[PDB]
C-alpha cells in the first residue's frame, strides 16, 4: 500500500515546464526530482524525490494499454506522442533497480536551416538533386539526423513530390509544405526497414529517406531508388567518403563488386561525412565534415575500383564542385580556433598531412 | 471519439475522379487532401485535409475483413481490385505515424505496344521465339513490368498457348486473347517463388513469366522449362548481358558452372538489358536498351567461359542480329538528343568506348 | 512430511548476524549450519545444522512470487535486495543435490576509494575524462567491479551529468550525488545487453558503463557512444593493453577493420589490464595493474596498425602519462615486497624483461 | 491381465543385498532374475526371471512422480536416490525390447584414498595447491571421478572453504567435512554446464569442480575461476599433458591462441592423464599416469607455443617436482609385472621410446 | 462404404501361412493375392487379390493404438512383434497409392554360425577378444547384422557380461544365455542413437554393440568405450579396413586428428569389410570379406599417419593373424568357383593385382 508523493505533478504540467524553459530532456526516475536539461545542463526542478510509484504513473499516463502491454512484457518502450497545443514529444520508458524510468525529449517544430547548423553551400545544392543517391554519414549522434532534416525540409518547400521517410526513429516531424510527406517509424508505423522497403515502389515516392544501410538487402533497395529516377537519402556508420564506398562494395558476395562499383558510379550524387567535435569551450559542439561529389574523373575511380584515389580528387576540388577533406574540414576549424590542435589531431585520419596544411 | 470529415467522399467517388482526370496515382494521407498525381505532377483535391479516420476508412473501403485482418497485423497491405464500369487498380496500405496511409494507382486495360515504348524491332522478334530462355533485366522501375507486358500481349494475341505469369506484384493485366492466361501474384494467390515454382510443370503451361531469378531453386526452374520446349520469360537486376550472364553462373557451385553454363548456352534466346534515364528536359523519361541476340559465336563463349567477350559480338551485330550494346544505345539517345551528355557519360560502363564513338 | 528445525532464525536475524559480525558472505545449505564468511575464513554459526525445509524457507523468504516461479523453472535465480535499517544484498538460490542452496553477500553502502584500493593517480586522472572511451580489462573478479564503481563514485560526485549503467549484475549501488544515475541489472531490469543497448542513445545519457564487450554489436555501440560526446566505461576480459585493442579489431571483418582501428584511435582515452594476485602470505590479495594512456604517438599505432608498438610507449610513459606495463607493476608489487617472485614470474608475459629489471 | 510374479522381492530387498554382498550393480531386466555385479562377476539372485510387469514395478518404486513422467516422455532416466539406513545409489532407467530396465549403482559413503588407488605422493601435493587449473584427464571409466574424489575429499579434510561442484554425473557424494560442499548434478540440480558456471561466481566459492571441458564457454569459465585465486578442477577427454594443453588452446579462434596460452601459462598447476589398463591377470585394472606439473621452463614452453617441447621437461622432471611421461608409467608397470609388454605397448603413444627404456 | 474380402483370412492365419512354408518375406498390398518369398521366389497365395479394407485390417491388426496413430501422422511404420507358439517377426506398415501396404519378416530364434555364414576362424578369433573396438563395415544388406548377430551369440553363449546393443533396427533378437542381454532399437526403446549413448555409461555394460558412427559424437562413445576395458561392436559403410579408418578420423577438426589416430591405435582390434556379391549362378549371394587385424606394425602406421600403408601388412598377414584383403577374398571365391571373373573384377579396388594373383 504505497502511495504517490503527495500533490504530485502530473506529465502534462512537466512536459509544460520542459517546454517552456527551452528545455530538451525530462527525466524521471526514482530518488531524484523530476529533472530536465536545458543547453546542455541538467537541472532539478524544486519538487520533492520520486518514488517507485511516481515513476510509473507518470510515464503510464502518455501511454495506450497496448504500450503498456508491450512494455511490461520486454522492459523496454520507446515511442513518439503529442500533448495537444503544447509539442510533440519522443519518450523512452524502461526498467532500472526494479523500478519504472522514463526520458523524454522535445520534438521540435521548426528545424533548423542549413545557415543555423553552419553546413556549406554545397549541402543545400545536394538538396536540389533531382535523382540519385545522397549518403549522409558519421555515428549516430553526429548530426546526421538534423542534416538530413535540413535537406528534407528544402525539398518538402522546394518541390510537389512523394516525400517518404523509413526512421528508426523519427528524429523530426514534417509537416506537409509543397510534397506529401509519410514517415514511417519502424518498430512502430513498420516492423522493420525489410519491410517498409518491400513496398517502398508501391508507394509512389519520389524522394526516400532510408533511416541506415544495415544489410545487403537495404543498400540494394536504396540502389534500386537511385537508379530508377528517385532521389534516395541514406545512413552509414562510416567516417569518411573513402570508407563509405568502401563499405557499400565489400559486404557483397565478390562476384557482385564489379556490378555494385558501376551502380555506385551511376548513382551516386555526394557524400557527406560527419562528426561533432567539441568546442574549446568544452560547453558545446562543433561539425567537421567530408563532403565528396562525384565528377566525371571520381565515377571512373569507382567503377575501375580505384576508390583509396578519390580522396586525392577531393583535395582539389573545393572551390569549383564544394568538395571538402575532413582535414580541410578540421584545418577551418583550427584557423578559426572552434577545436583544440589535440582533437583535431586525434579525430584526423591522416595527421602528418594536418601538420602539413598547418605548416601552410 | 473522432468522427470523418463533414459530407467525405468515397473511394469510388476519389477513384472516379483520378481516373477521369488522366491520373496514375492516388494518395491517401492524413493533414493532406486526397492527391492525385497526373502525367507526373502531384495535385491536391478541392477538399479539406483528411484526418486520420478519414483515413482510415477509405482505405478500409476497398477491403475484404481478411485483408484488414492481415493489415492489422502486419501494418502493411498490398493487393489490386477493380470497381465495376471504371478500372482495375493496384491499392497500397500502410501505417505512417500511428495513421492508416494509402496509395492507389490504376491498372490501365490498354497494354503499351512495342512502338509506343520506343522497344527496337529485335524484342517484338524475340516475342516471336517458340523456345528457349529470355531475360529481361535492369532494377524494378526501369520498365521490366511493361516491356514484359508487351512481350506477353503480343504472344497472348498471337498463339494458342497456355500463358502462366508469376509476379510480385502483378503490374499489368491480361484478358484471354488467343492464349490461357493464368497469373499468380506472391503473397495473394501463391505465398512465394518457391511454392508456385514447386508445381509449374504440373500446370501444363507453354509460356512462364518467372519473375526475377532471387535463388538457385527459381534458375534451375527457369533452365529447366527453357530446355524442355517451353518460352521462359524472366528477370534479373543486372545491368548488362555479360553482367546478367555472369550473375547466373557465379550463385551455383564451382562443381555446376560447367553444367550451367553449356545449358545457358543451349537455351538463352535473348538478354535485354534496361535503363530508364531521365530526358534532356527532366520532367520525363526515356528507355536506354541493351539488347544481346545469341549467335553460333556467343553460346560458344558462354559454354567455353568466355563471357566477357560476348561483348565484342555485340558490337558488330547490329544489321544481322539486331544487337545494341548500352553504349551504341546510350550514343543513339544522344543522336536525337533525348538524353544529356552527363547523363549519358554518368550510365556509361565505359565511358571512353562512347567519347570514341561521338567523336565519329 | 517434514518440518524446519527447532526454533529456527529466519533470514532477518542471520543476515543482521552476517552485518553485525563484518561478514561479507552468508551460506545456507543443508547438513550444516548457516556459514558467514569473515575476513575470508567461512565460520559456522552457533545454530544446529539446516535440513531441506530450512533452506527452502529460508531462500524463499527473500522472495517474491516472481522469482520464486523464476526459479522454479530455471532452478537458478540470481537477484538484489535490501532490509530497511540493516543493508542491501545480492542473493544466489539454487538446487544443490536435490536441496534449495543460497549464497547471499552483502552490498556495501560506502563505495571505496582509489586510496584505499591502492589504484595509482592515473586512473584518478582518467576519471576526470569528459568524453571518449575508457577500457578495464581483466578476468570477472580481478577487481573490475571497484575500480568501475570507484570512478562511477567520482564521476557522480563531481559532475552534473546522466549516468547509465548496464551490469550483469549491479555489484555496487550508487545513489545520486550530483549525477542523475541509472542502473540497469541485465536478467532483472533489461533482458540482455543487446535490449539495454538498444534504446540508450534515446535515453540521454552522458556516461555509460556498458560492461563487457561480447559482441561486434555491444562493441560498435561503446564505440558509438565515444564518438559522439559521451564517455563510455567498458570491459573485456583481456589481460594487457595490446591484447585489448587487438581483441576489439580481429573480431570485425577484415574490411571494417580499418575503420575501427581508426574509431579506437580517436576515442580510446584509456585502457586498464588488472590482476588480483595472492599476496606472499596467500590470506589475501594485491593488484597488479597495467595502464595504457594514449598519447600523439600511439593513436597513430592504432591507426596504422603496428599495435604490438604501443607496448614500447608504456615502457617509458610513466612521469609524463602516468603509463605503466605490467612488469613494471609486478615490480612494483615486488620492491613493497607484497607478491612472491614466483607469483610474479608466472604472471609475467614477459619473464626475461622482468628479470632484466630486477637487476637494476 | 498380467500380474507381477508370485511373491516378488521389492526393490527396498534388492538393493539390501546389493550393498550387503558388498556389489555394486544391481541389473533389473526381463527374462532374467535380478542379477548382482559383485568385484566384477555377475551373478543371478536365486529368483524366478523377471517379467515386464516386474521390472516397471521395481525401477519405479525408486521413482517420484515428476521422474515417471519424465521418463515415459523420453524413454530415459538417469537419478541419484539413497535408501535410509543403507545407502545413495545411482540408477539408469530405460526402455529395452518394448520393457522397462534398470542399472543400480552403489554410491559408497566412503571415499578411496590415494594410498588406496595407488596414486603417486605428487597428486596429493597437488591437492595441495591453493590456485589455479588442475586438469584430471582421460576416457570417462578411466577413473578421473576416483582421482578427483580424493582430491576434494583431502581438500575438505585440510581447508576451511567453500566447495561447489558441478557434475555430469555427481559420481561420489562428499559430507561436510571441514568446507562447505555444494554439488550440483547437471540434467536434475541444474540444466546444464553453461547455466551452472553462469551463477558460480555469484556462490562465493574456494574450489570448483567443473565436469568437463566440453566448449569454449567451459573454458573460459574455469580458466577465469583459475585466474582470480580459486582453485579450480576440471577434466578434458584427453592422452598426454600435451594433447590437453593443445586441446584447450585449439578450439579457440586463432586471434585468441596467444591469450590463452598466456593465461594457462599463468594459472595450470597440474596436468594428470589417466588410463586404466587390464592386470596381466585379466581379471582387474591398473592406473597408468601421466603427470605434468608446470615450472618455469614449461610455463615459458606455453606461452612461446612451443607445446611439444614440454615432453621433454616431463622426463627429467620426475624427482624433484614428480612429473612422469606416460611412457616412464608403462615402464614402471612392467617393472612390477601390473600389465603385459602388448598392452603396454599398445598403449604407448611412442614405443620405440619404451622400447628403448626397457633396453635399460 | 466398401467391405473387405469374403471369408478373408486374418494375419494369424496369413503368418502361420509363411512360416509353415519356410518362408521369409510376407507382402500385403492391394490388386495382389497376400505373397509369400521363400527360397528368393515370390509366390502369390491361393485367395482372392486384396482390396484396400483388405490392406489396413491386415496390417491394423498386429499393432497397438499408439503405432496406429503414430503410423497416420507419419504414413511410416516399422516394429517388431511375436505370435506366441509361432515367431517373431518384423513388420513395415507404408501407404502406397492411398492404400496401406504391409511388408512382414521372420525374425529366426536359430542365430546362424559363423561355419553356416561361411566366415573364417579369424572372426570367430575377433569374438573372443576380451577389450577394445571391432568394426564391420560395408552396405546395410551386405551381412553386417548377421555377422554381427553371430558373433553376439557366440558371447552371450561364452561370457558373463552385461551385453547392451543399440540397433536401428533390431534384426535378430538374443535370449539370455549366460550374459545378461538389453537390446534398445531405435525409433522405439530409444528416440535415438544420441539419446542411447548419453547413458550408456551409466548401464554397467562389458560389451556394446552402438551400430553405424553416423557423427562425431556416436565416434567419440565407441573410442570411449573400447579405451575404458569394454569391448565395443560398430558398424561403418566403408568397404575396405584402409578406407574405414581414414574415416574415423577425417569426420573430425585437423586438432583432434593426432588424438584419434592414436586412440585408434590403441584400441582398434579388428576391421570386417563386407560384401554380398552374386554367385556365378545369379539366384544367391556369397560372400567376400575383407579383414584386418591389427599388429605392432599396423598400430604405428595408424598414429604415425601412414594409413594407406595397412594394406600392405593385410597382404602377407594370412597365416599369424589370419588377415585378407578384399583381392586375396575374391581370389579364393574365383578358385571355388563361387563367383565370376566380371562381378569379381568389377568389385576389385584393384583389378591389376587381382589379375596378377590369378596369373599365378
Amino acid at each position: 500500500l504505497y502511495f504517490q508523493s503527495a500533490s504530485m505533478a502530473n506529465m502534462h504540467q512537466l512536459l509544460t515546464e520542459l517546454v517552456n524553459r527551452g528545455g530538451s530532456d525530462l527525466h524521471i526516475t526514482t530518488n531524484s526530482p523530476p529533472q530536465i536539461r536545458v543547453d546542455g545542463q541538467l537541472i532539478p526542478l524544486e519538487m520533492p524525490p520520486l518514488n517507485a510509484v511516481d515513476t510509473k504513473q507518470l510515464c503510464y499516463s502518455i501511454l495506450t494499454e497496448q504500450q503498456k502491454h508491450k512494455f511490461e512484457e520486454a522492459n523496454e518502450l520507446d515511442l513518439s506522442f503529442g500533448i495537444k497545443g503544447l509539442s510533440r514529444f519522443r519518450g523512452n520508458v524502461f526498467i532500472q533497480r526494479g523500478a519504472v524510468a522514463g526520458v523524454f525529449r522535445v520534438i521540435p517544430y521548426k528545424i533548423l536551416t542549413f545557415e543555423e547548423l553552419g553546413l556549406p553551400v554545397v549541402v543545400k545544392e545536394l538538396a536540389e538533386k533531382p535523382r540519385g543517391l545522397i549518403l549522409v554519414t558519421g555515428p549516430t549522434g553526429s548530426g546526421k539526423s538534423t542534416t538530413l532534416a535540413a535537406i528534407i525540409d528544402k525539398i518538402n518547400t522546394e518541390r510537389h513530390d512523394h516525400i517518404v521517410t523509413i526512421e528508426d526513429p523519427i528524429e523530426y516531424l514534417h509537416p506537409h509544405k509543397s510534397c506529401v510527406v509519410n514517415q514511417r517509424e519502424v518498430g512502430a508505423d513498420t516492423k522493420s526497414f525489410k519491410n517498409a522497403l518491400k513496398y517502398i515502389l508501391r508507394q509512389d515516392p519520389d524522394v526516400v529517406l532510408v533511416g541506415e544501410l544495415r544489410d545487403l538487402e537495404t543498400i540494394e533497395a536504396a540502389l534500386t531508388l537511385a537508379e530508377t529516377g528517385h532521389l534516395c537519402l541514406a545512413t552509414l556508420h562510416t567516417n569518411s567518403a573513402v570508407q563509405t564506398i568502401n563499405r557499400i562494395v565489400d559486404v557483397f558476395p565478390p562476384y557482385q563488386q564489379p556490378q555494385v562499383r558501376a551502380q555506385l558510379s551511376f548513382v551516386l550524387e555526394g557524400v557527406m561525412s560527419q562528426t561533432l567535435l567539441p568546442n574549446v569551450s568544452g560547453k558545446g559542439r562543433v561539425l567537421a565534415l567530408e563532403v565528396m561529389v562525384p565528377n566525371p574523373a571520381i565515377r571512373n575511380l569507382i567503377r575501375e575500383d580505384k576508390i583509396h584515389q578519390i580522396y586525392s580528387q577531393m583535395q582539389v576540388g573545393q572551390e569549383k564542385f564544394g568538395m571538402q577533406t575532413m582535414n580541410q574540414s578540421l584545418f577551418s576549424l583550427l584557423q578559426k580556433r572552434r577545436i583544440s590542435l589535440d582533437v583535431a589531431m586525434a579525430r584526423s585520419s591522416d595527421p602528418d598531412e594536418l601538420k602539413q596544411m598547418l605548416a601552410s
